[PDB]
């Protein structure tokens, strides 16, 4: 009936907050794995979709030194957009 955005398993940092719903079940688990928050993961991810679409071809390494701070973090977010039909890894 109405759109629902909740589960039963033990979440991490995307439970009881805003944005977690805007994330699809794919992005939802994406954050529940890489302990992050919606508005932030949406911010970092927003910087990728905008820097990847601006030029067109983007690399996964360039993202590691671009957003977040280390790499395992950008690796998970970018790995989604990359392998997905969103940004690029060239």
């Amino acid at each position: 009936g109405s759109n629902s955005g909740r589960r039963s398993a033990p979440p991490l940092n995307l439970t009881g907050l805003p944005g977690t719903e805007k994330l699809n079940e794919k992005e939802k688990e994406l954050c529940q794995v890489v302990r992050l928050v919606p508005g932030a993961y949406l911010e970092y991810k927003s910087a990728l979709l905008n820097e990847c679409h601006k030029q067109g071809g983007l690399r996964l390494a360039q993202a590691r030194a671009l957003i977040k701070i280390d790499v395992n973090k950008t690796r998970k977010i970018y790995d989604f957009l990359i392998r997905e039909g969103y940004i690029t890894k060239a």
